[PDB]
């Protein structure tokens, strides 16, 4: 279906399993896709009738900065259910958490989870 | 099927729901991805057999330079339909418009819509 | 399964207008050829896969070696060939790529993309 | 289907058709997906549910660095096989091993390959 993005969001955040991690933090991502009809608003041309990009945003900053947990798995299941559930014109959403500088001795860019998310 | 693309085309807009978006501007970002068959292009090595990239370019330039609107999806939206009233050879289409500086407090690389269209 | 070559680079004088001819210009190539790679995986054999160098060769030979009005016809002739010297590649998928060509204006690039098999 | 991935992991290894190749050695990267249901994880916040992204690096380790193949396919090959046999959570994997300077005379980015991998 069309698609609103949000692409490489940016996060300090407090989130592991360890409580080394717990205690300094480090840099968490959030890639976002949501998906819904956008003919309507491109046929018209009034936000009332799409999802607006800024509370997308705030809502991922809330899950990641404004609680703590131990998985990035959490972060991702958590934005999802917020999303829906706040936003009824939404069909389906994947979202993907990032973890650029984990604790693992080797050399990588990144680890990360993702979920994609449906109305039952 | 075969696809024609361009990337990335940077454009200069004042789109936007606030009426200060519209006053400053921003930068605005295009991908183009037009589905059409290029065999009979190919074969024959001859343009008229497919879709002119140039054209192309400055049809979306059109939409997003030559007019301004409160919401991308919008620009999304007119640039697909441009495109297939424009053009038969091409069965379908999918234009994603990037805004990259949208004004919201926040760390982010872009926000953007894409949308697929057919007749 | 898959086997890849990434962002191949070639200089040639491709293109429909007789400048471009003359000039010449960047080229680029994304090569994708799809078959099975579960035999060379456990043999540890060349013989049971396809030799990425000849593959990019062949791109070589397509995009250096010749010249085309058409971006889509080096796409062509390198997915047609691919075919033709590889039974055991189920199907190909090239992507010729123009990052300088002459338009007016503010791009990365413009490309085709076409996707053969037998 | 939920995926953990692992992005762009950096290796120095001696793979090798050409006895110089393994005698010199040069870079190899790899890119890791891995398919299973993350929604437990996500509630419960319980990495048991879920694999230790730690544990995938060094697997994947293993092979690049504690062994030496001719073909780039035996590196995939062995890496998606050893994930299927020790991880029973885990329903298909998919993993990219990457050549990025090969002994190609030509101007080229990488060359590599892609297997998908799956269970009965
Ligand atoms: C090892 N490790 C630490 N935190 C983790 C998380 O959130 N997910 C996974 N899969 N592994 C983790
Ligand atoms: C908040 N906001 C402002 N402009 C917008 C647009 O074009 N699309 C969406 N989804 N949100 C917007
Ligand atoms: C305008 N133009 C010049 N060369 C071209 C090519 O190969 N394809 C398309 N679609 N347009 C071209
Ligand atoms: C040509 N060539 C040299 N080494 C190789 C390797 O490891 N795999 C493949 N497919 N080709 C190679």
């Amino acid at each position: 279906m069309d698609k609103i993005y949000i692409h490489d969001m940016e996060f300090y955040g407090y989130h592991g399993v360890f409580p080394e991690e717990n205690k300094l933090g480090q840099r968490f991502k959030v890639d976002l896709t949501v998906e819904l009809d956008l003919k309507r608003a491109g046929e018209s041309d009034d936000l009332e009738h799409s999802v607006n990009y800024g509370e997308l945003f705030e809502l991922c900053r809330k899950v990641v900065e404004d609680r703590t947990y131990k998985l990035v798995e959490s972060i991702a299941e958590n934005i999802a259910t917020d999303i829906l559930k706040q936003y009824e014109s939404i069909s389906r959403c994947t979202i993907k958490v990032i973890k650029p500088d984990p604790p693992i001795p080797g050399h990588y860019r990144a680890v990360a989870v993702e979920i994609t998310r449906e109305r039952p």
